């Protein structure tokens, strides 16, 4: 599992000239688009060519130039690697990727700290086996691995750049700062009195006091002359961990119930219908109390012949709130079909029985009041509370979170309110871009909900946590730094 093909700091004219002296016929390789901020390019090589085809993503997919739509970049070179074709016909060939040498995407490359400020880190945050590199200062163009031991000490060692070859002062000479940490993570140094520096995990600096989220929006936003990109391309990094299987949603008889052909939900999560699929997967949030917790469905927007399902999901999990995060039409586009009656009216979807009680109209969302319930069984209805957001804007995020926070607020207050509520459903259009940030943005506020505004959260590592149980929660970068407005305003209102 690899995702060293994507090269975050390279020009159009720098990955042709890589392509075409490194690499031959096949090789291939990704890159942030630098004409388009927000998107990506697949470079390509063809008959002693380069090929450059466009990636997209406004917070619903990843949308590849003339090919398919995919949760994440991973997935997309992982379906191409096991056909994609140019907009001329011809099929193009992903055979051997182009590995990156800029370690700028690490989980423990840490840039230009300081040694002063490295030992603090390490000795405040740090455990047994918590390492890091930095650049050196007394020595340019070295680097500087940190160790963690232990009663407990922290251990320095030098990796000098010779010859755009690294090296511990002996040994092997690695081609890249990566190569070099995973040879001495598999085969880690030792001290001739027989300490083992043995690199464990990368010491974690994204863990922050709640208290202090606006103090670290305002480093994560300075200037070079950002901390949000570095950030979120070292948690895009980390994606090619998440390729589990999605076998039942590959399945012949299952191709028609997915809104979009690669979106698939993950086999070990998906909601298995008690004729059994529908792409949708259950969130349940995992961290390292007397309430009950509160678990999601992230699911995709409603298709003609998926509405009968999707009621057969909500009667069978329990649910009593239902989150909308889209409109029925945008842009002229198909993005979730009505799947509830008219008000007042009483409609059949199959075996199951729902009726709009009543509709209640803000200007951001549309709240309904449905009764659910199995037809021919009496002792089996319920409300349901679909609250539906309409003022998501087309493109991006919100400038403002504020309507968010209010929506979500009394999602909240709705949920906690029905004793044994099931898991609260969310959806959008493929259901992981918009869907994901208003579940990550909810698990982060309910943590504050019950420890107070002095309690740890961890963005990255509850995005990681929730992109495991389904592809590619949280699309963009926007969505990215909207997830620490959204929770710097909320701690604001306190
Ligand atoms: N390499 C970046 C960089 C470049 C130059 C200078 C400094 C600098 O620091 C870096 C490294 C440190 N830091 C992190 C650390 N971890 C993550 C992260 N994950 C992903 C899933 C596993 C996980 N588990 C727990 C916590 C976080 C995470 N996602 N994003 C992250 N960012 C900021 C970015």
């Amino acid at each position: 599992t690899s995702r060293r093909w994507f090269h975050p700091n390279i020009t159009g004219v720098e990955a042709e000239n890589l392509l075409l002296t490194r690499g031959v016929d096949g090789s291939f390789l990704a890159r942030p688009s630098k004409s388009n901020p927000g998107d990506f390019t697949l470079s390509v090589r063809r008959n002693g060519a380069v090929t450059h085809i466009k990636i997209q993503n406004t917070g619903d997919y990843y949308d590849l130039y003339g090919g398919e739509k995919f949760a994440t970049l991973a997935e997309l070179v992982q379906y191409y690697m096991e056909q994609l074709k140019e907009k001329n016909g011809d099929v193009i060939e992903l055979k051997y990727p182009l590995n990156c040498a800029d370690p700028t995407s690490e989980r423990w490359f840490h840039g230009h700290l300081s040694g002063k400020e490295a030992e603090k880190l390490l000795t405040e945050k740090g455990k047994h086996g918590s390492f890091l590199v930095r650049e050196s200062q007394s020595h340019p163009g070295d680097f500087v691995l940190s160790v963690r031991t232990g009663k407990s000490k922290v251990t320095h060692v030098m990796i000098r750049c010779q010859e755009l070859k690294y090296d511990v002062g002996g040994g092997e000479r690695f081609d890249s700062l990566t190569d070099l940490v995973e040879h001495y993570k598999k085969n880690p140094m030792v001290e001739t009195l027989g300490t083992v520096l043995q690199l464990k995990q990368p010491l974690n600096t994204t863990r922050i006091n709640a208290a202090e989220i606006e103090s670290r929006v305002r480093e994560l936003s300075k200037l070079a002359e950002q901390g949000f990109w570095e950030e979120f391309e070292t948690l895009q990094q980390q994606e090619c961990k998440l390729l589990y299987s999605r076998k039942e949603g590959q399945r012949q008889e299952n191709k028609n119930k997915n809104r979009y052909k690669n979106i698939l939900p993950f086999d070990h999560t998906r909601v298995v219908l008690h004729s059994d699929y529908i792409n949708a997967n259950i969130i349940m949030p995992e961290f390292e109390n007397s309430k009950p917790k509160k678990s999601y469905i992230a699911t995709q927007g409603c298709l003609q012949n998926t509405v009968n399902d999707f009621w057969r999901m909500v009667f069978q999990e329990n649910s009593r709130v239902i989150v909308m995060t889209t409109k029925e039409v945008e842009r002229g586009k198909s993005k979730c079909v009505k799947y509830w009656p008219d008000e007042y009216a009483l409609k059949e979807y199959g075996v199951m029985r729902v009726r709009n009680v009543k509709e209640s109209a803000a200007h951001d969302y549309t709240l309904r009041e449905l009764k659910l319930s199995k037809v021919g069984q009496g002792n089996t209805e319920r409300t349901v509370w679909q609250y539906h957001f309409r003022t998501w804007p087309d493109h991006g995020v919100p400038s403002d979170p504020g309507g968010v926070l209010d929506f979500l607020e009394e999602v909240h207050h709705k949920q906690e309110s029905i004793m044994d509520a099931g898991p609260v459903v969310v959806h959008c259009s493929a259901g992981i871009g918009r869907t994901g940030t208003f579940i990550v943005i909810d698990i982060l506020i309910d943590i504050i909900r019950e420890k107070g505004v002095d309690c740890d959260i961890d963005v990255p590592k509850t995005i990681q946590m929730v992109r495991s149980q389904r592809s590619g929660m949280v699309q963009t970068e926007a969505q990215y730094r909207f997830i620490y407005m959204a929770v710097q305003h909320y701690i604001e209102t306190l």
